[PDB]
């Protein structure tokens, strides 16, 4: 395939019109106040939406190049979205701000190498500033607040969230069901949850959270690498007989009988999903045999001469329900009893005093931990379904945000935090006068989430950022009534990490392109 | 797939071009004297017309955008139709009223936020004057009144209407068949209706309803959801031989099993429909359960170890026809006998004095409702096939007018209930001189299909509707028979809901546009 | 505009300039309101008037070396 | 609005303060700062002010009053 090369100066002017469609068609939904964006739908009529993860998924250019430069922020805006739960268009909307500043300073013949230093400085700096401004949330109390405002004043949800929590920690596994009546309820089970993730995308039944969801599924518990899906075709017919979905938790599932589950989930002959085991090499054996006891299911290991041949229902494992993502694998009501659950935290537990390192130590509380800890489940209840799939998604978005105010706190959520923390920092200063550009781009791009704000609600940017510069610690302008005040006491709030993760995310790849000397794509 | 951006004034130029082609096709039948439209038609003849809904349903333009421009209006329309009965044509021609004016507004450089606040008030200001103008039809002589004129003058239509209120209630569930006779009949019988719809368009076999119409059909009352048609495979060759139709009631038919059964009523090998079951959780299978009673049906339920590879006709319930929507299944004469039906209504009853809450009272109120309540039906006589499926067509027309009627009551049929609206609240301001201009284009636009329906006649607009503002209430003129006269005695009304409605839902799209800001869609 | 406010007193054509496309931007985007334009003028006008009237009321005679200096400095 | 653009501040937050003031409070856009602009010696001879208006206005209004345009084919 003989490739189109561009360089240098080419190469960025294409990156930078790419990345401006992304940042223009996207931001324009930012405030409490954004505007539509109307998204063509090949069969019937078309979508009206405000909301920027949509617009952006949409965004592809024709012009390769151009579209690279999109694609490329795009890519980096949704991992702040990933790491935080929220920002993806706030990310984008500073990415293009630097971008934009620091592109066009390389262009008048400026120093990339340092305009990227100040960049940096800058960010690292503000980050720091944000630390600062950051009020924590840690308390029940707290936790309800942040939850409930996060949930859109409804104080059912900061509670539920505040007593989930309460009952398994400010760590343990929380997740959320569809309520069988109109009563909320929150219940303590037998569980887990490992960092892996669906091996193909195509295993998603519920597009909207990119998510698996099985129902009562039967888990095979393999302890191999599978290749062939001649090894499964017994366990697969049974299965298929039970008219039950299924789980494969082995080493890993390759090509072959990879590519054949899933168009196997595809035509929907047997709705199947597989992940990889948690953890590597030692510890890993022992950590799916914990799953086994979680499940009561056989772990079949080909290191004592047990092929998937050989496998009937009664070796798969069995839980309520299973949930997994991009990256996380949650097992929700496993069947295996008690009499070995707590049998094996007896086994494990005493592993803990013949441990004579302190590696070996926190290794194997993080299992006594998943394995004894449990995962505790939210009912969503509601008077008719609309409402109660509409209250169930507020719910998960509100964990979400509280899960983030936990680690990192609270900031002013109006734009304003990156307001404030860069006019902390307006002294701030490098070696190359270059550099001083560069952390002066960065600074000018903190305003661009507020100015957009208010520009989207049709007031004056520059006047509303020029106030609520004037003010202190979380002193802001609230969009959505048109009044200043405490961002924080007004119920205008995002989690530190939020704010901070699109920041590093969108200097990241302004950076990355700041820098970029050549771009190698497919020929029109 | 690359993707072409257009942003706010290109956009909203586009949009506006795309909704003119809608409304300019289809407004032009609106009154009483429409003109026509002539639509082709592949093979054969081209088709005239008047009716703007058939006019609607063939808008699709070349330059999508413009084409978005259309759909997005037609979305909306459609709606209102969804929700009163009528209107859809008259909010196309409301909504290009607005969106016209308002969209030049924009593009003069006025504020889009307050122009929609503006409009918003100007609405919100006259769905209350509506109200007010607003005539209730409550007692069984008005219910024949409205049904009579909306059916035509009909007063025999009036009366099987108000008869049918009259024995199962207003709510009660009212169906019309084709009748046998030259005698029109009205019969009350066990049955029910619940709000479920088709899974899939497909299924259809009456188009000009957009709706099933099954006829004598076995019904199957799955507790589960169905995704393999595996499972189906005994039951569907039960069913072939009795040569019936088959109704699915289970939670769900998903994927594989769906489309499967949408190809098989495709090529007509069995004629077959299904439709989730009614509510969710707990209640769900109380519910299933009430279906079966009527049909005198098993219900197959998982949760005792039934399998629908184990079930012959002897467990379908039956009922003499059925009828499927959108969003509506309505099962008519069920042969369940009353020895059972009476039997579960004693069992219901009794659930109510254990009852210690209020919504598990309503809630198994609505199920003794349902199914002692019955479901009335009309049978339409004629003299021939043509003056039948005719007048049964007028029946369901009048039906739907009088079921809204009863909701909101009615209003000056002929525009005028909105001209009226109009010149009482044409003192109306707000903040911005902005949204004075919002209020204005609204309060204006309002005048529209008064105006149209006049011109259409090709009487002089601005001369009838100067003097229908010069009275008051309902006084307004009839561009069929050229009087002005008290709207209502003259026999030109609409239901409440349905003027309102189209007000409305006129004005949601057109804020809609005059908030948008970005626009993507595929490559020509 | 500009031309006639040099003839004037050979200053302030800038400004002038600036002055019109001010009135024109926002007087046609009143047009497009539908408001009267041979109002908007009559307005604009008796607006003026007063303006000037104003203008004369502020006025301070600038009669020293100094304040003259300022002028030409300014200028 | 425009000295304070050409300036590269922001208009509205200047043309804001100027007029949250009295007399000759007004904005100097050389040493960015704010006061009495007689003291600062930053006069414009009233003459000028005056004409600057009065000949913007009259064109300017008439301006807006067209809705006819002819001119030569390109
Ligand atoms: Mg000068």
């Amino acid at each position: 395939a003989a490739k189109d090369v561009k360089f240098g100066n080419d190469a960025r002017v294409k990156m930078l019109r790419g990345v401006n469609v992304l940042a223009d068609a996207v931001k324009v939904t930012l405030g409490p106040k954004g505007r539509n964006v109307v998204l063509d739908k090949s069969f019937g009529a078309p979508t009206i939406t405000k909301d920027g993860v949509s617009v952006a998924r949409e965004i592809e250019l024709e012009d390769k190049f151009e579209n690279m430069g999109a694609q490329m922020v795009k890519e980096v805006a949704s991992k702040a979205n990933d790491a935080a739960g929220d920002g993806t268009t706030t990310a984008t909307v500073l990415a293009q701000a630097i971008i934009t500043e620091g592109l066009k300073a390389v262009a008048a013949g400026m120093n990339p190498m340092d305009l990227k230093r100040g960049i940096d400085k800058a960010v690292t700096a503000a980050v720091e500033e944000l630390k600062a401004l950051s009020v924590p949330c840690s308390d029940s109390k707290a936790i309800a607040q942040v939850g409930t405002i996060s949930a859109n004043s409804d104080e059912t949800v900061g509670k539920l969230i505040a007593e989930a929590m309460d009952k398994v920690g400010k760590e343990g596994v929380i997740t959320v069901e569809d309520g069988t009546g109109l009563q909320d309820e929150l219940d303590v089970v037998e569980g887990m949850q490992f960092d892996r993730g669906y091996l193909s995308p195509y295993f998603i039944n519920k597009p909207e959270t990119g998510a698996v969801e099985l129902e009562s599924p039967f888990i095979l518990l393999a302890d191999k690498k599978i290749s062939n899906i001649r090894e499964m075709l017994p366990v697969l017919e049974a299965v298929a007989k039970a008219g039950k979905p299924l789980l494969i938790i082995a080493e890993d599932v390759e090509g072959e009988a990879l590519a054949t589950l899933v168009v196997n989930t595809m035509r929907g002959i047997v709705k199947v999903a597989a992940v990889k085991a948690p953890g590597f090499g030692d510890r890993r054996k022992a950590m799916l045999q914990d799953i086994a006891t979680l499940t009561g299911g056989t772990v079949i290991s080909e290191e004592i001469g047990m092929e998937l041949e050989k496998a009937t229902l009664e070796d798969l494992g069995q839980a309520k329900r299973v949930v997994i993502n991009k990256d996380t694998t949650t097992i929700i009501d496993g069947v295996g009893e008690e009499a070995a659950i707590q049998g094996r935290v007896a086994q494990i537990r005493q592993q803990i005093e013949e441990a004579t390192s302190d590696y070996d130590r926190e290794k194997l509380q993080e299992r006594v931990a998943k394995l004894a800890g449990g995962v505790a489940v939210i009912k969503v209840g509601a008077a008719t379904e609309v409402e109660m799939k509409e209250k169930k998604a507020r719910v998960e978005d509100a964990l979400h945000a509280t899960r983030a105010a936990v680690e990192e706190g609270v900031v002013a959520g109006g734009g304003v935090a990156l307001i404030r923390v860069a006019s902390k920092l307006a002294d701030l200063r490098g070696q190359n006068e270059d550099q001083n550009v560069g952390i002066k781009v960065a600074l000018r791009a903190m305003e661009a989430p507020l100015r957009q704000i208010v520009l989207n609600c049709g007031e004056e940017p520059s006047v509303v950022a020029n106030t609520v510069k004037g003010g202190d610690g979380n002193y802001g302008y609230n969009a959505a009534t048109e009044e200043y005040g405490n961002m924080i006491d007004m119920g205008i709030l995002d989690p530190t990490k939020v704010t901070r993760s699109a920041l590093q995310y969108a200097a990241s790849v302004a950076g990355l392109m700041i820098t970029t000397e050549c771009m190698v794509t497919d020929l029109p």
